[PDB]
């Protein structure tokens, strides 16, 4: 959950700067 959009973190907002974290 962040403001990027390169990934998610699917903790809610669906934004990861990571896919391997």
């Amino acid at each position: 959950c962040l403001g990027v959009g390169s990934c998610v973190d699917f903790a809610g907002c669906g934004y990861a700067v990571v896919c391997f974290x």
